[PDB]
């Protein structure tokens, strides 16, 4: 397909799942059993960009929703947000830079670095029910690695 994609769910290294907070925000929390279905299913697209054997550029949209994770400057600081796009023009192989993340395979975990803002990663808090955000520090209080689960689509 023009732009190739695959559906998946993500879980941080503390086993927290991701769910929709409001219409433009994601939160991470320890979920299990029935509630497991509240988790967001992503449609990961493999877009164009500087590629490596361990660094792959991708775009993360919500399955069947014209909503994508985006990195923009908000109050002079790199910020993560859910952005609405024209449902007829997306996804596409050449996504605007703000939508691009470098999928990095480390241990057996994954890290998602903003292509727009080098060394800024999709992060979650240790605390329960907090927003998913863009953090500029690795190996610290905040979590920056995940495992990925594939879904039948």
């Amino acid at each position: 397909a023009p732009v190739r994609s695959l559906n998946c769910t993500l879980r941080d290294s503390q086993q927290k799942s991701l769910v929709m907070s409001g219409p433009y925000e994601l939160k991470a929390l320890h979920l299990q059993g029935q509630d497991m279905e509240q988790q967001v299913v992503f449609s990961m697209s493999f877009v164009q960009g500087e590629e490596s054997n361990d660094k792959i550029p991708v775009a993360l949209g919500l399955k069947e929703k014209n909503l994508y994770l985006s990195c923009v400057l908000k109050d002079d600081k790199p910020t993560l947000q859910l952005e609405s796009v024209d449902p007829k023009n997306y996804p596409k192989k050449k996504m605007e830079k703000r939508f691009v993340f470098n999928k990095i395979e480390i241990n057996n975990k994954l890290e998602f670095e903003s292509a727009q803002f080098p060394n800024w990663y999709i992060s979650t808090s240790q605390a329960e029910n907090m927003p998913v955000f863009l953090g500029g520090t690795k190996g610290g209080q905040d979590i920056t690695d995940y495992t990925m689960q594939f879904v039948s689509s």
